[PDB]
């Protein structure tokens, strides 16, 4: 499987989903990589993006809610790891949802392949 | 000019930059379109993405911090605006910075073209 | 499983991979959805993107080659399907490969979910 | 202005736009970085994406045609520039247009900032 899954307590690359809030029709879901025990952010090694998917209970198909790209990793004309701008693999998605469902998160490490995390959304 | 810019309290499409935190190298910036006056989110008309660019003081070139795509706008097999899943154009960027610098936000409406906002990052 | 890998009856969603070039490692890969039987492209219903993944023979992890986003679906200030601009779901990924390996392409329809198709690239 | 522009014969960062087809409403646009003078593709220094924008002449607003991400730059578990997979900054955008218009392409280098090129689309 292209999408690797691991315990997030013991494994660095699993994208972790946290349902923070559910206000006025609007859910806010936090997704992060390297939550308890941190992942590197270097020119050579970094998390590039996270994509969040939501499949509502009555739906035949899942929907992509969004995608967060982490594009800065210290590269500059003065050489790798010199720009001082490093983007964290952490994202917050605000979306309107009416019913409950399964949230799926995908993440990509530039040297460690593709990863997946899951959680349930109760409305 | 392709990137339209106006007052954000006065115009729905201007992406608004809010520095939530900026202490000790640990920065968090909130970006949103339609802060004062909400922008619609239907399948036919919606904000599609936000891109954050950051240029540190000593740098000749700007760096892209990140990009947030907002992909769900209610489309489903039951017709447009039927899914109950709508992504709000608000994004949160967490990144490390070593110097202060200038922030630039870009946004896209599928029917109203491209937009821009600016702010300063103080550490 | 989220990624559907088998196409339906009269409806073509499976992303098709065609190798246009493979000369000494200088590769060109075309990916298309609904190549022969066109897939609809309207403001309400359209393919949003294709992502191509490549995993070399000696590699433990796969690498993402690229992603092509198709952003125009006819929406304009005059209403859905009025702008006359529609981006076709076809992409060309140009990359170097030094080894043979596995190609995996992913695509997303806004109302019909996520899809996966595969091919092997031989040098 | 963030988007730098130069002659593309004398500067390898300028995205070069080439109209491959424009027959009866069927447009094909090739955009590429480093047509004349190749740009390096290393883990440390590389072109990340190209975005195509088009404003049909009778339109108040420009439309984003598409966006191409070039994600592989040779990085692997054995260190930078070790994968043998390097994605070339070249993209092909296939789209429907009903009128002629103006094309604008934007591109990004991770250390050299943002770039812009223009061309006219006659149908
Ligand atoms: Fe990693
Ligand atoms: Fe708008
Ligand atoms: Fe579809
Ligand atoms: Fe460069």
């Amino acid at each position: 499987e292209l999408f690797q899954t691991a315990d997030w307590k013991k494994q660095k690359h699993v994208p972790v989903i946290e349902v923070l809030r559910a206000e006025g029709g609007v859910v806010e879901v936090k997704v992060s990589v390297g939550k308890e025990i941190p992942h590197p952010n270097t020119t050579e090694h970094h998390i590039a993006w996270i994509e969040l998917v939501f499949q509502p209970e009555g739906s035949k198909f899942p929907y992509v809610v969004g995608r967060a790209e982490f594009a800065a990793h210290g590269a500059s004309v003065d050489g790798p790891n010199t720009s001082g701008v490093y983007t964290d693999p952490v994202a917050v998605f605000a979306f309107k949802a009416e019913k409950s469902g399964k949230l799926t998160a995908f993440s990509y490490c530039n040297i460690h392949g593709l990863w997946m995390g899951e959680a349930t959304l109760s409305l």
